[PDB]
């Protein structure tokens, strides 16, 4: 399925700073995510410009009393683009038990105990029989703040590298011009800086430095 958001880079902390403060009220959740990634030491994945990501993600403010496992989405990520601040991409996604996604990021080759059809799809579409010949190359920590805002659901996400820290907002939406404008004026009227974003959050993580 074609997935289409707006992605613009908030250039500074202080931007970021100030974005959150004046979103506060239009405040839904906040998710803790870690994303990892996995493909051949060749690259076979990234030269066929797909991602294959597990995501691990926790509600910050999950019940005290009731408390659950984290979440483990496994998400194939094919045919990107990404120019003048709207990223879209064909995605398929899934969930799967968290103990299984933890020892596949020790051990790739076990993303084929699953039974998933996402793996199957990976293996399908790109001529892999297992994930015997995988490595996981790690990844990175993300705090996304999620709004409803004017209609939308605005997503500003904090992603901490080892080499620094980068600001985004996003927003998942099928009218991404309408909504691109809608966000950079609200931006402009209150002097938050920006421009697009022109690289995925994982391409900046391979780069090993900030965009
Ligand atoms: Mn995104």
């Amino acid at each position: 399925a074609m997935e289409v958001e707006v992605k613009l880079r908030l250039l500074t902390a202080a931007a970021h700073l100030r974005l959150t403060t004046l979103l506060t009220p239009y405040h839904l959740k906040t998710l803790h995510q870690r994303n990892t990634f996995f493909d051949t030491p060749k690259n076979d994945l990234s030269l066929r410009r797909a991602v294959l990501r597990l995501r691990f993600l926790q509600n910050a403010a999950v019940s005290a009393a009731s408390p659950s496992p984290p979440r483990c989405i496994v998400s194939l990520k094919a045919k990107p683009t990404l120019a003048n601040g709207i990223s879209r991409v064909e995605e398929d996604e899934e969930e799967i038990e968290y103990w299984i996604g933890k020892e596949c990021v020790e051990s790739p080759a076990k993303l084929s105990d699953i039974g998933s059809r996402v793996l199957k799809r990976v293996k399908e579409e790109y001529g892999f029989n297992d994930f015997l010949g995988f490595v996981c190359l790690g990844g990175f920590e993300n705090v996304r703040n999620v709004y409803e805002w004017r209609g939308v659901k605005l997503e500003v996400d904090e992603t901490k590298y080892d080499f620094g820290n980068c600001y985004e907002i996003e927003c998942e939406t099928e009218e991404p011009e309408r909504v691109k404008t809608m966000i950079e004026e609200f931006l402009t009227e209150e002097k938050i800086e920006f421009s697009n974003s022109d690289m995925t959050k994982f391409a900046v993580f391979r780069s090993g430095k900030l965009p």
